[PDB]
DNA sequence: ATTTTGACGCT
DNA sequence: AGCGTCAAA
């Protein structure tokens, strides 16, 4: 009663840009513009490989992971972008920048955490506070809320703005926006802003967005995929039952894989909500503590999960895989790739440390053999002391030349089916 | 023969 | 330290 939380602390937004690469690539060549298209890697294996899909093509059920020759089966029509190839490897940059020009737009606003290379988390409780000071009881207009869904409304006694209206009507006209301490006020500020942060990135880049907007990180996640694309969710504290009484636990932030399952086998449940039927220590005997306290409160809508203040990543890494017959068997070969590798990571970090003011002083060294199903077969660390890339390619070799099974010196056994090199462990410079 | 990335947890 | 999990385009 009196004294349970609720998780209604805090006002966060997660915005993520819409099929962010294709916009990018939309963005430089308007003929690619409102049509079905891809971003694809390489082009010689089956017409490469699709990372990215705009709407249009959606529609047509292109996919991710897709080999644009299968793509262009379903869709005949669809235009492709290349990623850019450089030093024999794809190469991100054009995206990296690209995301760049988006967090620097939302730091204005607020403390943002960059959870991935096209999406933030915003802790927007102060900002939410300042603006109903300054709107000073002043009701909340619809107009304010042109892309913003309710979930969970209409409800109660046959176009898609049509019901995005009446369930922002139902909700306007319920609020009670003289108390500056209602959570369901603070979240409808939180997502005023959020609107004013989208059409900020859309004036400022051309790039659109969707956002959720609810009192922690893995609601507002949940809330932002509930209407994409263009378009922006708040879910209330007081959604939440309804929500989770039908969500799918894989498809709630850190449950889409192995721990998820092992709920779903375990507790013989479908349902996020199905999860309240269990005591906190019921769960930790299954999924440990940690977890145990996470679902706990997770399935209740409450998680205490800070958004970090970080807007820059904490590692920066290049690798290259080399499937079925092109791994790597000869020491040259390895060597050379090493090569390709330090030099893009050189640029790379060059460019960081006159931007950020920070250098990396740990350089990771990954390799997968082949015939190893995990992503990273070995890895080592060596000191990183020198932006030089032949230093750090001699170096990765260094740590990992040892891993040759192969008697002959010049040929490397078994084949390797993936480099990585990352630079970690930044000190300020 | 998706590939190329980050962030963080465990022991 | 080195390995594993989960998530992005
Ligand atoms: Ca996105
Ligand atoms: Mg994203
Ligand atoms: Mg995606």
């Amino acid at each position: 009663g009196p004294h349970m939380a609720t998780g209604q602390d805090r006002v966060v937004a997660l915005v993520d840009m819409d099929c962010f690469f294709v916009q990018v690539e939309q963005r430089q060549n308007p003929h690619l513009r409102n049509k079905p298209c891809a971003v694809v890697q390489y082009k010689s294996w089956k017409g490469g490989g699709i990372i990215a899909v705009s709407y249009e093509a959606r529609a047509f059920g292109v996919t991710r992971s897709m080999w644009a020759d299968d793509a262009k089966k379903l869709c005949p029509d669809l235009l492709l972008a290349q990623v850019r190839e450089s030093r024999g490897k794809a190469n991100l940059t054009k995206y990296r920048e690209a995301s760049v020009e988006v967090m620097e737009i939302m730091s204005r606003f607020a403390v943002i955490e960059r959870a991935a290379i096209d999406e933030a988390y915003v802790d927007l409780t102060s900002a939410v506070q300042e603006r109903l000071q300054k709107l000073q009881g002043q009701p909340i207009s619809a107009d304010l809320l042109p892309s913003t869904y309710i979930e969970g409304l209409p409800q109660g006694p046959v176009q898609k703005e049509g019901m995005r209206k009446q369930g922002l009507f139902q909700w306007l006209d319920s609020l009670q926006i003289d108390n500056l301490t209602s959570p369901d006020l603070q979240l409808t500020v939180g997502a005023v802003i959020v609107e004013e942060m989208r059409a900020a990135i859309e004036r400022e880049t051309g790039f659109q967005c969707s956002a959720g907007i609810s009192h922690n990180k893995v609601l507002a996640k949940l809330a932002c995929g509930l209407n994409k694309p263009n378009r922006q969710t708040l879910v209330s504290h007081g959604s939440v039952p309804q929500l989770f009484s039908q969500m799918p636990i894989r498809k709630i932030r850190s449950l889409g894989g192995k721990l998820g399952a092992s709920v779903i086998e375990i507790l013989g449940i479908e349902y996020m909500g199905e999860l309240t039927q269990f005591t906190e220590s019921q769960l930790q005997s299954h999924f440990g503590e940690k977890n145990g306290s996470w679902l706990y409160a997770m399935c209740r809508g409450i998680e205490h999960d800070p958004v970090k203040p970080r807007q820059l990543p904490k590692t920066i890494g290049c690798s290259k895989n080399f499937p079925g017959k092109t791994a790597l068997a000869t020491r040259e070969q390895v060597q050379w790739w090493l090569l390709q590798l330090a030099q893009e990571l050189e640029e790379r970090l060059t460019k960081d440390r006159n931007d950020n003011d920070r250098v990396a002083t740990q350089l990771v060294v990954s390799i997968r053999v082949q015939g190893d199903k995990r992503l990273s077969s070995l890895r080592r660390c060596c000191a990183l002391t020198r932006y030089d890339a032949h230093k750090m390619s001699h170096d990765a070799f260094t740590v990992i030349k040892n891993c040759n099974t192969s008697g002959i010196q010049t040929e490397w056994s078994p084949p390797l089916t993936m480099l990585f090199l990352c630079a970690t462990k930044f000190s300020a410079s």
